[PDB]
DNA sequence: GGCTACAGGACTC
DNA sequence: CAGGAGTCCTGTAGCC
C-alpha cells in the first residue's frame, strides 16, 4: 500500500493570510475569545513568524501578548477556513477516490492504483502540491508511505511546506530510532508511562512482556505500537461519517446555580441543533467544564430521535444530575449529540 | 465470558 | 492562565 498524507501549513493564520495578504511577513496569532474579560481565551494557533518566538496553539491570550505585543491578533472565524478546507478536499479527491478526511486540514488517500513505486509518488506529490498552491494559494506539507502513521510521521518531519517519503528501509530504521513519544496516538501521559519501562523506541515493545505493556497502556494502545514496531500495521484508508455534533461555552462567571447556567444551556442546544443540520440523534450528553478544568459528563440514548423540545427538557436532567453527582462550580457548559439516525 | 450503556480519560486538531 | 471540538478506548455493571 502507498499512503499519501496531506497536512495544511499554519492552517487557520494562512488562511487569514490568503484573505489579507497585507498580514504577510508579520507575527500572526488566531484568538478563541471566551467573553470572560478583555482578552480572556487561548490560542487557535499562530504562523510560523509567531511561532519562532513561542507562541503556539492552546497558550494563554494574555500569554501571547507579553510575548509579542505588537503581534497581529485576530478572532477565529471557523466558518471561513472551513469552507476553505473543503475547496482543497474536493480538489484532492481528483487524485483518489480512496481518501480519508481526518480533519480540517489533513486527509489520507490511497494511491496503491495511482503509482507504482515511490519516485511516482513523490511525483503525484508535488503535483498536488502545486494544484493546491494555484487553486487556494495554500501551501501544504506532503508525507508518503506505506501506512498512514508512517505516512504522517513523514509530513511533520517536512513541515512546513515540505515533502517527504519514508521508504520500507526508513521505516525499519524509524522502528529502532524515532522516539516513541513521536508516534501519533503518543502524548505525554502515555510517552511518560513508556519512558518509565525502557521503551523510549518502537522496537523495544517487542521485548517487553506482552501484559506488562498491557496493564500500563491497554490492551489497543498496546496491539498498536507492536503491530507498527512489527511493521505490520496495514488501516485501511476510511471514508469518515461524523459521529457527533456539539456545542460548548464558557459562562461569564463559575457557578452552581441552575437558573444562572440555564441560559448558556439553552443557547448551546440551539446552536448545536443549527449545527445539526438535518441529522436526528438520538443520543444527548450534556458536557461540563469544572473549575479546576476538569471534564464532566451525563448523557442518555433514546429508542428514538430526540426533538429540540425533549432535548431542552432532557438537558436540564442531565445537568441537575452533574450537579448532584459533583460538588465543582461549572466554568463551561454545552451539549453533545451523537448516534445519528 | 463477552456484549451494551454509560462516564472517565487520553489525544489531536 | 487555562477555547472549542471531535474520536476512540476502558472499567463497571446488567444481562444472556
Ligand atoms: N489546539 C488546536 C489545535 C488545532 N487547531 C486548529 C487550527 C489549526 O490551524 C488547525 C491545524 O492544526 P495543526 O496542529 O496542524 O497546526 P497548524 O496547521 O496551524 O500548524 P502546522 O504548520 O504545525 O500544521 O487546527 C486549533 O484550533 N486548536
Ligand atoms: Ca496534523
Ligand atoms: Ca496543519
Ligand atoms: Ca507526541
Amino acid at each position: 500500500m502507498i499512503v499519501l498524507f496531506v497536512d495544511f501549513d499554519y492552517f487557520y493564520a494562512q488562511v487569514e493570510e490568503v484573505l489579507n495578504p497585507s498580514l504577510k511577513g508579520k507575527p500572526v496569532v488566531v484568538c478563541v475569545f471566551s467573553g470572560r474579560f478583555e482578552d480572556s481565551g487561548a490560542v487557535a494557533t499562530a504562523n510560523y513568524e509567531a511561532r519562532k518566538f513561542g507562541v503556539k496553539a492552546g497558550i494563554p491570550i494574555v500569554e501571547a501578548k507579553k510575548i509579542l505585543p505588537n503581534a497581529v491578533y485576530l478572532p477565529m472565524r471557523k466558518e471561513v477556513y472551513q469552507q476553505v478546507s473543503s475547496r482543497i478536499m474536493n480538489l484532492l479527491r481528483e487524485y483518489s477516490e480512496k481518501i480519508e478526511i481526518a480533519s480540517i486540514d489533513e486527509a489520507y488517500l490511497d494511491i496503491s492504483d495511482k503509482v507504482r513505486d515511490y519516485r511516482e509518488a513523490y511525483n503525484l506529490g508535488l503535483e498536488i502540491k502545486n494544484k493546491i498552491l494555484e487553486k487556494e494559494k495554500i501551501t501544504v506539507t506532503v508525507g508518503i508511505s506505506k501506512n498512514k502513521v508512517f505516512a504522517k510521521i513523514a509530513a511533520d518531519m517536512a513541515k512546513p511546506n515540505g515533502i517527504k517519503v519514508i521508504d520500507d528501509e526508513e521505516v525499519k530504521r524509524l522502528i529502532r530510532e524515532l522516539d516513541i513519544a513521536d508516534v501519533p496516538g503518543i502524548g505525554n501521559i502515555t510517552a511518560e508511562k513508556l519512558k518509565k519501562l525502557g521503551i523510549n523506541k518502537l522496537v523495544d515493545t517487542l521485548s517487553i512482556e506482552f501484559d506488562k505493556l498491557k496493564g500500563m497502556i491497554g490492551e489497543a494502545k498496546a496491539k498498536y505500537l507492536i503491530s507498527l514496531a512489527r511493521d505490520e500495521y496495514n488501516e485501511p484508508i476510511r471514508t469518515r461519517v461524523r459521529k457527533s455534533i456539539g456545542r460548548i461555552v464558557t459562562m461569564k462567571r463559575n457557578s452552581r446555580n441552575l437558573e444562572e447556567i440555564k441560559p448558556y444551556l439553552f443557547r448551546a442546544i440551539e446552536e448545536s441543533y443549527y449545527k445539526l443540520d438535518k441529522r436526528i440523534p438520538k443520543a444527548i450528553h450534556v458536557v461540563a467544564v469544572t473549575e479546576d478544568l476538569d471534564i464532566v459528563s451525563r448523557g442518555r440514548t433514546f429508542p428514538h430521535g430526540i426533538s429540540k423540545e425533549t432535548a431542552y427538557s432532557e438537558s436540564v436532567k442531565l445537568l441537575q444530575k452533574i450537579l448532584e453527582e459533583d460538588e465543582r462550580k461549572i466554568r463551561r457548559i454545552g451539549v453533545r449529540f451523537s448516534k445519528f439516525i
